[PDB]
Protein backbone atom coordinates (compact mmCIF):
# COMPACT_ATOMS: atom_id res chain seq x y z
CA UNK A 1 0.00 0.00 0.00
CA UNK A 2 2.91 2.84 0.85
CA UNK A 3 3.07 5.01 -2.08
CA UNK A 4 6.78 4.84 -2.01
CA UNK A 5 7.36 1.12 -2.63
CA UNK A 6 5.77 1.40 -6.33
CA UNK A 7 7.05 5.12 -6.76
CA UNK A 8 10.10 5.87 -5.01
CA UNK A 9 12.06 2.20 -3.67
CA UNK A 10 14.95 4.07 -2.11
CA UNK A 11 12.98 5.85 0.26
CA UNK A 12 12.37 2.88 1.93
CA UNK A 13 14.48 1.34 4.31
CA UNK A 14 17.89 2.25 6.78
CA UNK A 15 20.32 -0.98 6.63
CA UNK A 16 23.08 1.39 5.05
CA UNK A 17 22.22 4.11 7.83
CA UNK A 18 25.12 2.65 10.09
CA UNK A 19 25.95 3.85 13.51
CA UNK A 20 29.98 4.86 14.58
CA UNK A 21 29.75 1.90 17.32
CA UNK A 22 28.81 -0.36 13.98
CA UNK A 23 30.54 1.69 11.21
CA UNK A 24 33.86 3.06 12.65
CA UNK A 25 35.96 4.43 10.17
CA UNK A 26 34.86 6.32 7.20
CA UNK A 27 36.82 6.11 4.07
CA UNK A 28 35.83 7.04 0.40
CA UNK A 29 35.93 3.77 -1.84
CA UNK A 30 35.86 3.29 -6.21
CA UNK A 31 32.67 1.49 -6.98
CA UNK A 32 31.26 1.32 -10.42
CA UNK A 33 33.07 4.47 -11.50
CA UNK A 34 31.44 6.68 -8.16
CA UNK A 35 33.26 7.53 -5.47
CA UNK A 36 31.14 6.90 -2.30
CA UNK A 37 31.27 6.67 1.34
CA UNK A 38 32.32 3.04 3.35
CA UNK A 39 32.83 2.54 6.73
CA UNK A 40 36.10 0.50 8.16
CA UNK A 41 35.30 -2.51 6.61
CA UNK A 42 34.36 -1.31 2.73
CA UNK A 43 31.03 -1.61 3.08
CA UNK A 44 28.71 1.25 1.74
CA UNK A 45 27.50 3.56 4.15
CA UNK A 46 24.88 6.59 4.00
CA UNK A 47 24.52 9.18 6.72
CA UNK A 48 21.20 10.54 7.42
CA UNK A 49 20.33 13.28 9.69
CA UNK A 50 20.00 16.81 10.88
CA UNK A 51 21.40 20.68 11.01
CA UNK A 52 21.17 22.98 14.03
CA UNK A 53 20.38 26.56 12.68
CA UNK A 54 22.79 28.68 13.81
CA UNK A 55 24.22 28.25 17.32
CA UNK A 56 24.08 32.10 17.53
CA UNK A 57 20.21 32.10 17.81
CA UNK A 58 18.81 28.45 18.49
CA UNK A 59 21.34 26.85 20.99
CA UNK A 60 19.01 25.31 22.96
CA UNK A 61 18.75 22.14 20.83
CA UNK A 62 22.10 21.41 22.67
CA UNK A 63 21.13 19.18 25.01
CA UNK A 64 21.26 15.24 25.63
CA UNK A 65 17.82 14.64 25.40
CA UNK A 66 17.21 16.17 22.08
CA UNK A 67 20.25 14.25 20.60
CA UNK A 68 19.20 10.61 21.92
CA UNK A 69 16.23 11.69 20.59
CA UNK A 70 17.57 12.43 17.22
CA UNK A 71 19.72 9.13 17.14
CA UNK A 72 17.41 6.39 18.58
CA UNK A 73 13.29 8.12 17.64
CA UNK A 74 14.53 9.78 14.13
CA UNK A 75 17.04 7.62 13.74
CA UNK A 76 20.07 9.55 12.50
CA UNK A 77 23.67 8.64 12.42
CA UNK A 78 24.87 12.33 11.82
CA UNK A 79 24.35 15.64 13.19
CA UNK A 80 25.61 19.18 11.97
CA UNK A 81 26.49 22.00 13.99
CA UNK A 82 26.28 24.99 12.28
CA UNK A 83 28.43 27.47 13.86
CA UNK A 84 27.75 31.49 11.84
CA UNK A 85 30.60 33.83 12.17
CA UNK A 86 29.16 36.95 11.01
CA UNK A 87 25.46 37.62 12.33
CA UNK A 88 26.28 37.16 15.68
CA UNK A 89 28.05 34.50 15.57
CA UNK A 90 31.76 33.22 16.15
CA UNK A 91 33.53 36.72 15.26
CA UNK A 92 31.36 38.71 17.48
CA UNK A 93 30.54 35.80 20.37
CA UNK A 94 33.32 33.29 20.37
CA UNK A 95 31.16 31.53 23.14
CA UNK A 96 29.11 29.78 20.21
CA UNK A 97 32.21 27.90 19.77
CA UNK A 98 31.68 26.31 23.08
CA UNK A 99 28.55 25.08 22.19
CA UNK A 100 29.79 23.54 19.46
CA UNK A 101 32.50 21.77 21.39
CA UNK A 102 29.31 20.60 23.67
CA UNK A 103 27.27 19.06 20.44
CA UNK A 104 30.50 16.94 19.75
CA UNK A 105 30.00 15.79 23.21
CA UNK A 106 26.63 14.91 22.80
CA UNK A 107 26.70 13.41 18.98
CA UNK A 108 29.46 10.75 20.45
CA UNK A 109 27.42 10.18 23.58
CA UNK A 110 24.94 9.34 21.80
CA UNK A 111 26.67 7.19 18.88
CA UNK A 112 26.07 8.96 15.89
CA UNK A 113 28.99 10.76 14.07
CA UNK A 114 29.04 14.78 13.54
CA UNK A 115 29.65 17.64 11.22
CA UNK A 116 31.50 20.73 12.13
CA UNK A 117 30.62 23.15 10.19
CA UNK A 118 32.50 26.65 9.64
CA UNK A 119 28.90 28.15 8.21
CA UNK A 120 30.45 30.76 5.57
CA UNK A 121 27.58 32.47 4.04
CA UNK A 122 27.41 36.70 4.62
CA UNK A 123 30.08 37.36 3.17
CA UNK A 124 30.54 35.05 0.67
CA UNK A 125 34.28 34.17 -0.18
CA UNK A 126 35.92 32.00 3.08
CA UNK A 127 38.87 34.33 2.69
CA UNK A 128 37.34 37.62 3.73
CA UNK A 129 38.80 39.31 6.83
CA UNK A 130 35.42 38.54 8.81
CA UNK A 131 36.53 34.53 8.33
CA UNK A 132 40.51 34.94 9.51
CA UNK A 133 39.67 32.52 12.32
CA UNK A 134 38.90 29.66 10.50
CA UNK A 135 42.06 27.97 10.20
CA UNK A 136 42.42 28.15 14.24
CA UNK A 137 39.41 27.29 14.93
CA UNK A 138 40.03 24.10 12.97
CA UNK A 139 42.76 23.80 15.07
CA UNK A 140 41.96 23.98 18.52
CA UNK A 141 39.13 21.31 17.74
CA UNK A 142 41.17 18.84 16.37
CA UNK A 143 43.31 19.36 19.22
CA UNK A 144 40.47 18.89 21.75
CA UNK A 145 39.22 15.80 19.52
CA UNK A 146 42.52 14.56 17.47
CA UNK A 147 41.84 12.20 14.93
CA UNK A 148 38.17 11.50 16.32
CA UNK A 149 36.55 9.26 14.05
CA UNK A 150 33.03 10.48 14.80
CA UNK A 151 34.51 13.93 13.46
CA UNK A 152 33.62 15.46 10.01
CA UNK A 153 35.03 18.97 8.98
CA UNK A 154 32.97 21.20 6.42
CA UNK A 155 35.03 24.22 6.25
CA UNK A 156 32.78 26.40 4.51
CA UNK A 157 29.48 26.13 3.70
CA UNK A 158 28.31 27.90 1.54
CA UNK A 159 31.04 29.96 -0.85
CA UNK A 160 29.09 32.18 -3.17
CA UNK A 161 28.74 35.58 -4.66
CA UNK A 162 27.56 38.07 -1.77
CA UNK A 163 29.88 40.94 -1.13
CA UNK A 164 33.12 40.11 -0.64
CA UNK A 165 31.88 36.95 -2.48
CA UNK A 166 33.60 34.48 -5.43
CA UNK A 167 32.43 34.30 -8.63
CA UNK A 168 30.02 31.55 -10.39
CA UNK A 169 32.91 30.19 -12.35
CA UNK A 170 36.67 28.84 -12.00
CA UNK A 171 38.06 31.99 -10.79
CA UNK A 172 35.82 31.55 -7.68
CA UNK A 173 36.42 28.25 -7.42
CA UNK A 174 40.45 28.59 -7.13
CA UNK A 175 39.84 30.98 -4.08
CA UNK A 176 37.67 28.27 -2.28
CA UNK A 177 40.86 25.69 -3.19
CA UNK A 178 43.28 28.55 -1.73
CA UNK A 179 41.27 28.79 1.39
CA UNK A 180 40.46 25.18 1.95
CA UNK A 181 44.22 23.41 1.28
CA UNK A 182 46.32 25.47 3.83
CA UNK A 183 43.97 23.96 6.98
CA UNK A 184 43.57 20.66 5.25
CA UNK A 185 47.19 20.62 5.31
CA UNK A 186 47.48 21.10 8.69
CA UNK A 187 44.85 19.05 9.97
CA UNK A 188 46.83 16.32 8.09
CA UNK A 189 49.96 16.95 9.81
CA UNK A 190 48.54 17.20 12.70
CA UNK A 191 47.36 13.38 12.07
CA UNK A 192 43.95 13.89 11.34
CA UNK A 193 42.36 11.48 8.89
CA UNK A 194 39.43 12.52 9.15
CA UNK A 195 36.37 13.15 6.23
CA UNK A 196 36.62 16.81 5.01
CA UNK A 197 34.38 18.44 3.09
CA UNK A 198 34.37 21.37 0.67
CA UNK A 199 32.06 23.71 -0.54
CA UNK A 200 31.88 25.81 -3.55
CA UNK A 201 30.35 28.79 -5.81
CA UNK A 202 27.04 30.17 -5.75
CA UNK A 203 25.86 28.71 -2.32
CA UNK A 204 27.42 25.24 -2.45
CA UNK A 205 26.34 24.06 -5.99
CA UNK A 206 29.59 23.46 -8.11
CA UNK A 207 30.61 20.38 -7.19
CA UNK A 208 31.36 19.64 -10.61
CA UNK A 209 34.60 22.16 -10.17
CA UNK A 210 36.41 18.93 -8.82
CA UNK A 211 36.02 17.15 -11.90
CA UNK A 212 38.69 18.84 -13.72
CA UNK A 213 39.97 20.34 -10.71
CA UNK A 214 40.07 18.35 -7.63
CA UNK A 215 41.50 18.78 -4.66
CA UNK A 216 44.55 16.75 -3.84
CA UNK A 217 43.35 14.71 -1.12
CA UNK A 218 41.44 11.19 -1.38
CA UNK A 219 39.69 11.89 2.21
CA UNK A 220 37.76 15.14 0.91
CA UNK A 221 34.36 15.65 -0.47
CA UNK A 222 32.33 18.38 -2.11
CA UNK A 223 28.91 19.62 -1.21
CA UNK A 224 26.43 20.59 -2.52
CA UNK A 225 23.29 22.03 -0.67
CA UNK A 226 19.36 22.66 -2.52
CA UNK A 227 16.03 23.44 -1.55
CA UNK A 228 12.94 22.06 -3.09
CA UNK A 229 10.85 24.86 -3.77
CA UNK A 230 13.92 26.23 -5.37
CA UNK A 231 15.51 23.65 -6.69
CA UNK A 232 14.23 20.71 -8.73
CA UNK A 233 15.36 17.41 -9.72
CA UNK A 234 16.23 18.15 -13.66
CA UNK A 235 17.07 21.87 -12.59
CA UNK A 236 20.33 23.23 -12.43
CA UNK A 237 21.60 21.96 -8.98
CA UNK A 238 20.32 18.93 -9.37
CA UNK A 239 22.37 18.33 -13.15
CA UNK A 240 25.47 20.01 -11.41
CA UNK A 241 25.85 17.55 -8.75
CA UNK A 242 25.05 14.45 -11.25
CA UNK A 243 27.36 15.92 -13.29
CA UNK A 244 29.96 15.30 -10.44
CA UNK A 245 28.94 12.19 -9.19
CA UNK A 246 28.33 10.43 -12.50
CA UNK A 247 32.52 11.85 -13.23
CA UNK A 248 33.49 9.71 -9.87
CA UNK A 249 33.64 12.91 -7.61
CA UNK A 250 32.45 12.32 -4.09
CA UNK A 251 29.53 14.23 -2.90
CA UNK A 252 27.91 14.62 0.20
CA UNK A 253 24.85 17.08 0.88
CA UNK A 254 25.34 18.51 4.06
CA UNK A 255 22.76 21.30 3.95
CA UNK A 256 19.08 20.32 1.98
CA UNK A 257 15.67 21.78 3.17
CA UNK A 258 12.02 21.21 2.25
CA UNK A 259 11.25 25.05 1.74
CA UNK A 260 12.57 27.35 -0.70
CA UNK A 261 15.66 28.45 -0.23
CA UNK A 262 14.87 31.01 2.23
CA UNK A 263 14.49 28.99 4.41
CA UNK A 264 10.62 29.12 3.90
CA UNK A 265 7.75 28.62 1.88
CA UNK A 266 5.90 25.49 1.54
CA UNK A 267 6.40 22.77 2.24
CA UNK A 268 7.73 21.17 -1.31
CA UNK A 269 7.28 16.95 -0.43
CA UNK A 270 7.00 15.84 -3.69
CA UNK A 271 9.82 17.38 -5.11
CA UNK A 272 11.79 16.39 -1.66
CA UNK A 273 10.75 12.54 -2.90
CA UNK A 274 12.08 12.85 -5.81
CA UNK A 275 15.39 14.04 -4.73
CA UNK A 276 16.11 11.73 -1.91
CA UNK A 277 15.01 8.82 -4.35
CA UNK A 278 18.05 10.21 -6.22
CA UNK A 279 20.66 10.63 -3.37
CA UNK A 280 19.13 6.91 -1.49
CA UNK A 281 19.59 5.46 -4.83
CA UNK A 282 23.06 6.89 -5.40
CA UNK A 283 24.50 6.48 -1.99
CA UNK A 284 24.91 10.17 -1.61
CA UNK A 285 24.85 11.21 2.58
CA UNK A 286 22.25 14.00 3.44
CA UNK A 287 21.62 16.57 6.28
CA UNK A 288 18.57 18.38 6.79
CA UNK A 289 18.03 22.07 7.19
CA UNK A 290 16.87 22.63 10.31
CA UNK A 291 16.54 21.85 14.29
CA UNK A 292 14.64 25.02 15.04
CA UNK A 293 11.04 26.18 16.23
CA UNK A 294 11.70 29.50 13.86
CA UNK A 295 8.38 30.63 11.98
CA UNK A 296 9.84 29.24 8.54
CA UNK A 297 8.55 25.97 6.57
CA UNK A 298 12.13 24.35 6.79
CA UNK A 299 12.23 24.10 10.90
CA UNK A 300 11.85 20.82 12.15
CA UNK A 301 9.70 21.83 15.15
CA UNK A 302 6.25 23.49 15.78
CA UNK A 303 6.96 27.08 15.98
CA UNK A 304 5.41 29.84 18.29
CA UNK A 305 2.98 31.59 15.87
CA UNK A 306 0.62 34.37 18.03
CA UNK A 307 -2.98 33.19 17.70
CA UNK A 308 -1.90 29.72 16.62
CA UNK A 309 0.42 27.92 18.34
CA UNK A 310 3.27 27.92 21.51
CA UNK A 311 6.54 27.05 20.27
CA UNK A 312 7.84 23.50 20.62
CA UNK A 313 10.57 23.23 22.91
CA UNK A 314 13.87 22.15 21.85
CA UNK A 315 15.39 21.35 25.15
CA UNK A 316 13.80 17.95 25.61
CA UNK A 317 12.77 15.47 28.52
CA UNK A 318 13.55 12.60 29.58
CA UNK A 319 10.92 10.52 27.36
CA UNK A 320 13.56 11.43 24.91
CA UNK A 321 10.90 12.01 22.17
CA UNK A 322 8.96 14.93 20.52
CA UNK A 323 5.17 13.89 19.86
CA UNK A 324 4.64 14.26 16.13
CA UNK A 325 2.01 17.15 16.56
CA UNK A 326 5.41 19.28 18.17
CA UNK A 327 7.22 18.40 14.79
CA UNK A 328 6.33 20.56 12.03
CA UNK A 329 5.46 19.24 8.55
CA UNK A 330 8.63 19.26 7.15
CA UNK A 331 10.25 17.89 10.67
CA UNK A 332 7.68 14.51 10.44
CA UNK A 333 8.57 13.82 6.64
CA UNK A 334 12.11 14.07 7.21
CA UNK A 335 11.96 12.23 10.36
CA UNK A 336 10.07 9.56 8.46
CA UNK A 337 13.08 9.50 5.81
CA UNK A 338 15.47 9.33 7.96
CA UNK A 339 14.35 6.17 9.83
CA UNK A 340 13.31 4.85 6.02
CA UNK A 341 9.52 4.41 7.13
CA UNK A 342 6.33 5.11 4.74
CA UNK A 343 6.07 8.85 4.90
CA UNK A 344 1.89 8.59 6.55
CA UNK A 345 1.71 12.27 7.49
CA UNK A 346 -0.73 13.42 10.32
CA UNK A 347 -4.27 15.39 10.14
CA UNK A 348 -3.16 19.04 11.16
CA UNK A 349 -6.48 21.02 11.76
CA UNK A 350 -6.90 23.32 14.10
CA1 LIG B 1 21.56 22.90 26.58
CA1 LIG C 1 21.92 27.34 2.83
Amino acid sequence: TAYEKDKYPHLIGNSLVKKPSVAGRLQIIKQNGRRILADQNGEPIQLRGMSTHGLQWFPQIINNNAFAALANDWGCNVIRLAMYIGEGGYATNPQVKDKVIEGIKLAIQNDMYVIVDWHVLNPGDPNAEIYKGAKDFFKEIAQKFPNDFHIIYELCNEPNPTDPGVTNDEAGWKKVKAYAEPIIKMLRQMGNENIIIIGSPNWSQRPDFAIKDPIADDKVMYSVHFYTGTHKVDGYVFENMKMAIEAGVPVFVTEWGTSEASGDGGPYLDEADKWLEYLNANNISWVNWSLTNKNETSGAFVPYISGVSQATDLDLGSDQKWDISELSISGEYVRSRIKGIPYQPIERTL
